[PDB]
């Protein structure tokens, strides 16, 4: 049975390493952190703020990633998406299930119009789950994140409630 | 032997747990929470505030339920009354035992002139626990709560000092 | 040329002496005043919160009233109107211009879905002011507020954003 | 036309001057001043606290003197009630005005159930007036304040809402 | 042996239990409490004030009681006596205890000059504690405190230093 | 002679006057703003954040609007531009000037890569202005924005700085 | 027409200037000051504290000379006495009117026990005054005190309520 | 072997309990005190104050007593002296060893020039403690301290470092 | 008559706006600053920081320039030096001055052992000034600086305090 | 398998120990420390500060080691890299390694332009590590740094991220 | 005629003037000036410390210089004694003066046993002021201070009370 | 092996200890300590104030002593030193090894120019280490010190790093 979790203060230790598996930085509440020290002093800082939401993704066994929305916007009722599922459990159906829920709770629960993500336009294997979402490409955006070096492309995609319920 | 108890810092896991067994978004003093971490916190900062009471319900054995008098108001003597019991519990007479308690509390000792709530004019379970305990409907209110996806209808009931100690 | 502006701290004086002119209690975020001094302090305590929003209502010669939402709510998506216009201004139309606007705020600004608003059941005049906006009654609260040495009745009345469109 | 207004910050020279006619102590908050540097710094310390409230005395051409509500117990729903006119204005019926409307005030706007105050069982002027608005004398308690070099007697007196509304 | 001893941080889940075995609602310097959470909290913000001073009463074996001095006023030199002994331990002397060293530390320590107490007019028992410790009967104060869901009289008693020493 | 000047403490009665003139919310350092009050403490707050950058534009006779360069990464090297230039002032050049004054400014100062913007899909006059200055279309962002009772789509635009020197 | 009045904020000038005409170091609460901006800062620091109270002495013209009650203790009831007179104003009975109207005010209003001062054993005017008022002398302390390159014997003097109401 | 030794945090338990020995309020920087947990308090607030100085008196088996200087005066060079010995300890030369090595602090190390003590009158056995010290009495302070239901007289005993050198 | 004064508070409107001529982002205690109201800021956020030192150039009719010494070191016994003259006074040998002075200062009062600069390996107009006070060239530090968008080289010269005395 | 890892406060007294084994004087972002009791409180104070950043290397079995990147600029896009590896492990290539993952994360991942740093120009080991990772002298800095009683020159050498690149 | 007053924030002009008159750098209270917005700041954080203490010397017409004892220790009882007079006051006689008061204010108001100086053994005309006011040279500080340049050697003078009053 | 060692936070009750071995009074940044409480409390407030540099004296089995620096000069290039040996090691060479090391880390890490010492002129194996270390003396300081009732001289003893390089 999988699930997600509200994301906790002791979570922390586990979305940390979760980031480091990755050369990109890593952002909370759009301040950058690389340690776990770091991590823990923003926690802080931003423990009341509503413009982020994060969730752990979870079996009975145990964590296996983290769903987030960020830039929640209350008025324009989107937010953006972001999940990141340990990469030894690729495969396993944790993206698209970590995916349905957090779509369910940005819509349902939170009542967004839309949501969106940016995704590197190399990466296919991201860009099909998030196709099979129901997400579509709106935009190409040329040399937008640096990473590893190089400038790389970014397709926004997005899904509007709209399309979600049809 | 039922009885309620205050609530205490040690009962914010109990509170967070039973909360999380409902998709409508909680509130501590009107301002959210989603995790335990968010909830230890609010309840720090709103420590002596008297516009929200909280009582734990228990038996000898456990911990199975939490009422909550909020919107105090101490000019026009009202306050919400929110009663929420572990669902494993249902039938059990804890949700009737709360009711009583919390109604005697909120009229013999907070001096209240009147007690009201809100639910979903389709939960008939809940409703007939407010019915029987006296609760009239004094309103229908269209599309008030956002909940799984659908705006909803809400019934405010009542119950007046003056009906109840007929 | 009549305008809704954004309220500043220098209002405040002009907010204090209307609220002035109703023997019921005034609040600032659901903390109560009589005085210019306590509002002024509530006023920067509760600066950024966005539960309330205000606004002034002028003419080009004067302020004449005041416009405020209040227990905003972005989840569900509805808000509490109150509008004082100064009585010696009454049946020329203020009224309805500061309502007429403070709608087009709340739906086409921010995003709601529903509005609504309480009134003692004997107010016909600020009743039929309402109504002429659109206002349907969802309920009857009696014994809800205790004014001048006695609880009254209110009617619960709102609009929804659906109906506003037709 | 006389008038109570609620007590400002810019009151408080009035109010040092007021209670310095007088050698027994002085209490804010039931915090001791002499001085009106005292007075306005318990006056920022005490600033949104519910126990107490006070108004300002007027007629058209100056400040006359203080209405003080205090101890207000909202459980009990009772408070106690100190007046002080201007010796200046005594018998000009200023003290009538003062008592009839903070009667009003804590009965028909606090919603308290009891007003009471304490006397000097000398004080046959003030006991006067307070008996001319129907206040009964429920206790004499012997050698209760020190006031120039001897222990005074003092009188309880008090005054039911339901005596009140008769 | 019994004995009176100063109130510590540690004897706060005492004193919690102990209020809690009466509806009446319990107050720390002025502010009420429900929970030892609260209570805490309010210890640490009063640690310092005179207006208060709390004795914990005991035999070798267990804490048995509380010994409030309230309200304690060092110009006119009297305070408010408040005793409460375990209901377990009734008519084993330890009320009457408590009350003679409570007495004998408000004479002859704090140099008081008169305490006085309120106490239920239907409260026989304790009454005859107070009568027995020389207290007299000064008021009925009607109506004065709301319990159980009724306004109740009290009696306001009180004990001169020159009687005691007579 | 134009010119453009860092934003001063002193501008924020003009920023405030500008973001009126349009229906859509205003932001400051991502907290949104209504008044000159609200915009005076998020200034003070923000004093210090290198994440947006501000200018005002001006003639040596008056303000003519604001430069805001936002979502500032200096990792990726790109950023956000908004610029509002007084409607009275338009088609008078102010726009093409601000324009390739911030321009400059990001690439050749900040050493930035990109610079991107969003505008509504109608607003014809603006899209000329930017495409003018070698925007491109990467987007076309659909129900992005809620403005004035509907959701707007959007492009977004940018322009690289390798474009920007050829 | 003499007077004492309360010591504000803006007497500090004036105490600063009398205590400036003698060579013994003054104190504010047992803080040593030579200034008046040290005194400024000690004033505000000791502002509600009851151990110390000040009174300014005048005649209708100006202020003459101050009173000081300090090491007040309310439980053995016994305050220290210091009283200053401008030395310009010597014979003219402000010492005298000084001193009977701050033994009234510790003994009548404080409701001290005894009142005493210290008072260098060759300052025959001053024990005069003193004695005038019926203080006597209890002790003799040797080399007390260090003023002007030598240590000097004081008397203790001191004034019993008893004594003074006979 | 006897020896003095600076008071740490962690001797505050002896020092309550030895204070608790005697009925008579016990102070730290003339702050009352009569619990441990205001002791610690005080402590912290007071911990770098050096108008007291403290020390424990041991023998190797345990702590014995406390000295205490305070009204330090590095000015006048006097302060005053406060010894108690746990009473199970008396006639064992504990006192007289305290003193010896207190006097010796005083006058060598902390350069003062007298020392002096208050002393019931009535305490036959700390005086000629005292006096064997060569304490002389130099005033005697009627009525002075209230203690056990009565004002008591005190002798103010002293010794000047050039009688302690002879 | 020119000299070098202390900078003061009053002074930074002049500096801010000095650092204006230059495209080149300006700092303060190595934090950037573009307006007045940010250097108000990081100048009492510094204000007792000994690592960065500046005057202010002057004749007796104005302010001509600043002389900044930064990244002073007190073991290694260097500081970067920087000045700026107001352009339109460039020849009148305001900088030959500032240099001779700060040099002095630097070598003389501080008792550094080294000064160094950097500057544009194209301002040979600097390089000059530099080169007639004894600086050497020590590196050529290529594409260190980004300006008007280009990557440049850097000269870092130095002057050694031996050098200087001889 | 060697990595970096980014410094943890746990870290700190690794860092502590290494820089220990160096005579030179250790910062932690410019402010000297010597003892890891400062170095934990300056760690605390920079928390979240950019301008340098840290990491430990490591092989599987423990700590070799610490890369900074310090003084790092975003506009100019260069920092000073300083690595140090314990002394027990020279020659073993974690000093290559080192090196070779910093440049990386410097070039590719914050997107510097160029590094830099400094050796002390008899540093023969050290210079040859950094020459095979392509660092070129640009400056000899005479007599820059003081260390073990002399002053001593200093190689400033870079490396430019299009030379990495070839 | 000339006196000697203590130095207030109003002074710190006067202050900051004089000591700029010399090339040796500045303190108050051991911490380092060379403008008046340093020594503002600085003054208010050691605004009660007693270890220096600094008076204004006058003539009725003028501030004309500063006393300073500073290192002022109140168990050795020794102070360190600074005078400086405006240079355009030489020869007049209040360095005289203001040495005479100084000396006479530590001994005979401060009960220090010893006063004491630097000077450099240079300073011919200084020193001649300090041996006619009875200094005697203890000690021949070389190269104990650095002063334009070069250092210098300081004559440590002394003067003891005992000296004094022969 | 000996070392010296940076104090930590740890050490200080080592340091209490070492310094309770000796009657002088002990300071830690120039305010005074007797207990390791004040100690604790006095180190964190001064915890990176670089005026004093202390460090632990080892060997392999315990800590046997401290060196401190202190008035710590970067101006003048100058510093006190002060070291205690525990007097169980004397003669051990604990005391030569602590001094040669400070004497270099002074002069070859801080850059000093010169180190003194204050020495009682009765301390002859005191001063016997400061000459074999070649501190010469340069002052006698008469009456400098008060020491176990008496004043005692002190030598003033110095080093130039001058001689100590020959």
């Amino acid at each position: 049975a999988m699930k997600l979790r509200a994301l906790e203060y002791s979570d922390l230790l586990f979305v940390h390493e979760l980031n480091n598996e990755y050369s990109i930085m890593s952002y909370w509440f759009e301040e950058p952190y690389e340690s776990l020290t770091e991590l823990q002093h923003l926690f802080d800082k931003h423990l009341l703020d509503e413009s982020e939401r994060r969730f752990i993704v979870e079996d009975e066994n145990q964590v296996v990633g983290i769903v987030e929305l960020v830039e929640i916007n209350y008025i324009h009722r989107n937010c953006e998406i972001q999940i990141i599922i340990k990469p030894e459990f690729s495969g396993k159906g944790y993206a698209k299930f970590a995916f349905e829920k957090a779509i369910i709770y940005a819509f349902n629960i939170l009542n967004m119009h839309k949501i969106y993500l940016y995704v590197d336009a190399d990466n296919k294997k991201a860009i099909h789950i998030y196709e099979s979402e129901g997400f579509k490409t709106e935009g190409l955006l040329k040399e937008q994140f640096y990473t590893k070096g190089k400038y790389k492309d970014a397709y926004f995609m997005s899904l509007l409630k709209s399309e979600y319920i049809l």
